[PDB]
């Protein structure tokens, strides 16, 4: 309770500093990093990346982040472990469901489903010993009955352990409205969950509609962008058009508002990707060369430059994440 | 082909004797019983129970079993050595895809994912050098574009290795019929591939028309019924409520048209099951008791009993499997 699960450990919440709530080491499918390494080159090659890549952020000041990663996202806990000792950056694993559930997870129950959750959370994930610090969860438009569930038992196990829920939405189509319903039918307190992928709709009513509620609302994809990049179909497609000015913005009226509060930000950023086209990569990192960094190194600035008090922003990324990753019981 | 490939190492066609074509130590997804143990007991109860089950299957005669789990049935190499090692059987471990991929796999072109059978094949599984005998694949019915580009890379990397194919079918829908043209237009030669869960169907003119060109058919759920159990939807959604009996016929139905070169027999059985409804496994051993024995303890006696020679016998079980299983480069 007054300290934050990590990969290395237990740790204090003034430890926690600068913090990153919504990225990735590596994007891909359970099972996968283990049977094809050589499709990231090798897993030393990942692995040499995403500690460069994390010494730069460290270098502009990141010192936590949320590896957002779940089973289902291929999540790899040693290899979590191993890159935050490297790099010296603090991790927070997760646990939950994304939406490419194998079988064996998809016939489960919500009882079962929310043993798992704990599981992971109170013994540890695998036989490692590594407890998580989050639950990740998601919705692609309207719920399915299984989306369902896993709200619930997520729902359920942040009851039992304090432990806060973030969520992935397709924000053009107000998902956010009905996992909050769900949340709140299952007695779960909004200030104990993140609304995600929130920066990819301009629809300020719905925004300020969850934020007047309670939710934390998490613009995480800035650097997401294709503009320029539109030869290409299938960037186009997972970057949109909108320029990372545009979703910046979305920060600033919010803080307009009264909601500084309930911001969290961050880059959605990723070292490998498996589960997407081939070389998408390769292109992303053209888009933003600055990976992680590129919330400190241009976000910030850029905020500053339109008026907003450098305090404020000390409090959407230090103080905003502390009090959310902070385990707390009802 | 002079060796065929053990997750103990390699062995001589000689060593394999009575064979089982088409078995699981456990039946998963891919991480999930490296995330969840606990859903069979522990990892150590679903070995031991494992072990045991193999201890009685080498009692009656079998020394060998091929478990066709994929990366995506969560095949889980390690377990499948250490229990190959403490039941002193063989077991030949698979590549190939099932039909549950994850985005990872469900994106990747023709050429990719030839590349992955490859390399399990000659490479090895994950970091184990733990190489693979056979490739699985799978129809559920008409092929998915994605169904299709499998095929093609499983009869590529068949054609480079000389490994044999084997298939997961609805058989119902005679989905061996397109899985043939596919692998036929790859160049690929029947006589390397096995069309799966033909047991399924009572239409001997489905099956007659594939063994006669060239095909190897797979008869191997012989103790799969839920006669008896129609209380239970899912399990009998599952099992189908033919008899073992009616399954084991169609066996001899085969070699009396003249294909007893043509046939492989299993039992397509497990020792752990959460790809399913929770609870399969029970009802399962209830059914079938006797589990991979099933075959030698019921089915071969019941067959010399209704006049087949046990040398005929002989042949299928350890005669056929040696050959399919023999490495077979292309002339
Ligand atoms: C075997 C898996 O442990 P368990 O059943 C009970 C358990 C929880 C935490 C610790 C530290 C030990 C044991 O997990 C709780 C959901
Ligand atoms: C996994 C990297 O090995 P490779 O590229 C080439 C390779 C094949 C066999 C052996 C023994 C070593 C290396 O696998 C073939 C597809
Ligand atoms: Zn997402
Ligand atoms: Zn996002
Ligand atoms: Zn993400
Ligand atoms: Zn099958
Ligand atoms: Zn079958
Ligand atoms: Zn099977």
């Amino acid at each position: 309770g007054d300290r934050i699960n990590t990969v290395r450990g237990p740790i204090t919440i003034s430890e926690a500093g600068f913090t990153l709530t919504h990225e990735h080491i590596c994007g891909s499918s359970a099972g996968f990093l283990r049977a094809w390494p050589e499709f990231f080159g090798s897993r030393k090659a990942l692995a040499e990346k995403a500690v460069r890549g994390l010494r730069r952020a460290r270098a502009a000041g990141v010192r936590t982040i949320v590896d957002v990663s779940t089973f289902d996202i291929g999540r790899d806990v040693s290899l979590l472990a191993e890159v935050s000792r490297a790099a010296d950056v603090h991790i927070v694993a997760a646990t939950g469901l994304w939406f490419d559930p194998p079988l064996s997870m998809r016939l489960r129950s919500v009882e079962e489903l929310t043993q798992f959750f704990l599981r992971e959370i109170q013994y540890g994930i695998e036989d490692t010993g590594i407890r998580a610090g989050i639950i990740k969860v998601a919705t692609t438009g309207k719920a399915t009955p299984f989306q369902e569930l896993v709200l619930k038992a997520a729902a359920r196990a942040s009851l039992a352990t304090g432990v806060p829920v973030t969520t992935h939405t397709a924000a053009s189509q107000r998902d956010g409205e009905q996992q909050a319903a769900i949340f709140e039918s299952e007695g779960l307190s909004p200030s104990r969950v993140c609304i995600g992928h929130s920066d990819d709709t301009d629809d300020l009513s719905y925004l300020t509609a969850l934020a007047a509620r309670g939710y934390l609302i998490g613009l995480d994809g800035i650097p997401w962008s294709a503009i320029g990049l539109e030869d290409n179909a299938s960037a186009s497609a997972l970057l949109g058009i909108r320029s990372w000015q545009t979703r910046a913005l979305l920060i600033k009226a919010l803080i307009d508002q009264g909601y500084m509060k309930q911001i969290l930000v961050s880059n959605d950023w990723t070292f490998g990707f498996s589960s997407y086209v081939t070389n998408i990569m390769d292109v992303m990192d053209r888009v933003n060369p600055d990976g992680m960094a590129f919330i400190p190194l241009r976000v910030i600035p850029f905020l500053r430059e339109k008026g907003v008090p450098q305090e404020t922003l000390a409090g959407i990324t230090v103080t905003n994440p502390a009090r959310f990753l902070s385990p707390t019981l009802r």
